[PDB]
């Protein structure tokens, strides 16, 4: 690719939170992409692992081809071979941010490789820059909500001066919004995961199951307990169960935190609803393997989980799940019930716990 | 004052840089919190002493009666001790700021108190935040530049709910915009410092006297290295010479850092211009008073510093001097550039070096 495109692209560090986190925005930066019409370079998704910080190349776990029919895009290796070398050399690599921040840990700025995972990300691939830039006099900076917005990011970033524009972080709302739900049917599972999914399913897993996440961890809890009844504002992906703006009920910390009763009571529900004959339990910490399967053993059926469990195959497996029960609050059951609502001809049943 | 503004109030973190930065954002607070029609609180500035970081009343500086003739204010005393009781109780303390972000040093948020001098200064008046907003899409954040945008601030944060608009860092542009200069009018030197000044005048500067601002840490240098002169863009404070937009020249490393010999010469010049029997210097650094003693030597006059080295002090003695030779660059030497334009009923004079 010596012929590059005359529009010119967008890097960007998926620089918050996990892979959830990462994930919503990324649907946002497509959205974003396409809009600017510049060519997206696909992220390395990012990977904390106490104590090295691990970059996932975008088409490990997804596929290039599927999300190119969404818009114009290249994989960051593409990028930084094909790309890079002839319009983007070193002493044009300018960041880009809201504003002039100061440094934690000198100038004012973006500071975009300070700290982890920042330093890292454009480590990886050779990067620093030699200055900054500043969208925030744009209206709503890269939501292009707003009435000369795009123009805006056109004439003021063109592609002639700025072939690159690389983001600190990514150009996207977080939490995501609702219009960009849809974007998840782009994408897919790569070979890999998919692969492993289907075999981790015939080997464990007997037709029909429920797929469950578990979302239980200390730091979670105490979000959980933050939550404001009254005022009753979105938290993360709560919307995903109760709509935009919350309109269709009221967040409480038994959505958000279901207790162990709560989560065996509503199992036990579940499988009985469409005879399930298995039961797949993903968690970021306690499984519940034996509470599930004492709370099973009346229906001769048992929970199984990934050893060690893998993220993004379990993520696989439960878009795959005859039916899904997820935590309302949490960007990670968010992926699932996009995939299963998106990534076929008619959505996938999906559940969450807390909610009827 | 238990009968607190119906209009609310706007109190903020100066926690950009040091005393020059921080004053360079203060102005513009200052024009947003008057184009908004809320009280402003002053800040405490904040000056680093390896590992202390000092929290400074504003009335220690500088006068409120004078800062009052532009804007309506309280004092941080004030404040916390008659305002914040009954306006602002620790379940209604939101931080405001562009948009979310990763931590560094755990949701996403503002992390307000992430790091240092963030943590202790909202520790220094007991402020802990319960909540985050933001304002990235108000048009240009605090600029109040576009089209409804004051009026979207008031729509959005309206005093009933919002009677607190605390800012994470200053809401202010940086470098300041040429229209909020003559606000250094407002800002006066306290009695202790005029004192201070005027004491050490006497003492050591026979009149007329040249002060020079001399800025020169290995930091220093190492930002006026990367002076692209064929772009030529603003840096820091570059405009107060060169105009807005550079329109009058070109800024090179010889203006960002005068080289010793450019600095005696020009100190030489300057000294013969105006019959001076005594030389001011304050310096970050170096104040080359052995240098500069030889080069004066046949004019049979000498410099003087200040013994340890008062910053505050400083700025107030160079506000007083007969001419005023600064560096353009520095936000600090725009201090006294501001002051000397406009303290009074006529501009005081004012060079910097490399430029004439
Ligand atoms: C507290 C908030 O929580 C929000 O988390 P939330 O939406 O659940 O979603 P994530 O941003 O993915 O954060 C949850 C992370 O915890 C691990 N985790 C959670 N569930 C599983 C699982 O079933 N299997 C495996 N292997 N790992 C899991 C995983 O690394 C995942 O990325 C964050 O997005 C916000 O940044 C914030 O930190
Ligand atoms: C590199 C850039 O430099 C910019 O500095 P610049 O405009 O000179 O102005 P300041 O933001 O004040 O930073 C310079 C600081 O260094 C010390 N300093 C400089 N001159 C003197 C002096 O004459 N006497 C004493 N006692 N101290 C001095 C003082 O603490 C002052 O606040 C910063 O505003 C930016 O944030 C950035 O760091």
């Amino acid at each position: 690719a010596e012929a590059t495109d005359p529009n010119g692209y967008i890097v960007f560090c998926p620089c918050m939170g996990r892979f959830g986190n990462q994930v919503d925005q990324f649907l946002g930066v497509l959205a974003f992409a396409k809009a600017l019409d510049r060519t997206l370079v696909l992220p390395n998704f990012i990977e904390f692992k106490h104590p090295e910080t691990k970059m996932i190349p975008f088409e490990f776990l997804f596929q290039v081809g599927t999300v190119a029919k969404y818009t114009r895009v290249v994989t960051m290796q593409e990028f930084t071979k094909k790309i890079m070398p002839t319009v983007w050399p070193p002493e044009k690599r300018k960041a880009f941010c809201w504003t002039p921040r100061q440094a934690i840990y000198a100038e004012p700025g973006c500071h975009s490789k300070e700290g982890n995972p920042f330093g890292p990300y454009w480590d990886q691939i050779d990067v620093s820059f030699v200055g900054d830039e500043y969208f925030g006099d744009i209206p709503g900076g890269f939501d292009l909500n707003q009435m000369g917005s795009r123009k805006k990011w056109l004439e003021k970033f063109p592609s002639e001066e700025y072939p690159v524009l690389a983001f600190s972080s990514a150009p996207a709302p977080f939490p995501s919004k609702g219009k960009v739900w849809s974007i998840q049917k782009y994408l897919r599972w790569s070979s890999r995961i998919t692969e492993q999914a289907k075999k981790f399913i015939s080997a464990n897993l007997a037709k029909p199951f429920v797929a469950v996440h578990l979302r239980n961890d200390a730091d979670w809890v105490r979000v959980c307990e933050h939550i404001d009844t009254t005022t009753n504002r979105p938290l993360f992906a709560s919307e995903q169960c109760l709509g935009e703006g919350h309109h269709l009920g009221t967040l409480t910390k038994e959505i958000c935190s279901p207790s162990k009763q709560q989560i065996l009571e509503q199992i036990v529900e579940k499988v009985g609803s469409i005879g399930a004959k298995s039961v797949f339990v993903a968690s970021d910490k306690d499984h519940m393997i034996d509470e599930i399967n004492e709370a099973l053993k009346p229906y001769e059926i048992e929970a199984h989980r990934q050893e060690p469990d893998d993220m993004y195959t379990s993520l696989a497996i439960m878009g795959r799940a005859d039916l899904f029960v997820g935590n309302c609050v949490s960007t990670f059951s968010h992926i699932v019930k996009r995939e299963r609502d998106h990534a076929g001809q008619s959505p996938r049943p999906s559940a969450f716990f807390g909610i009827r």
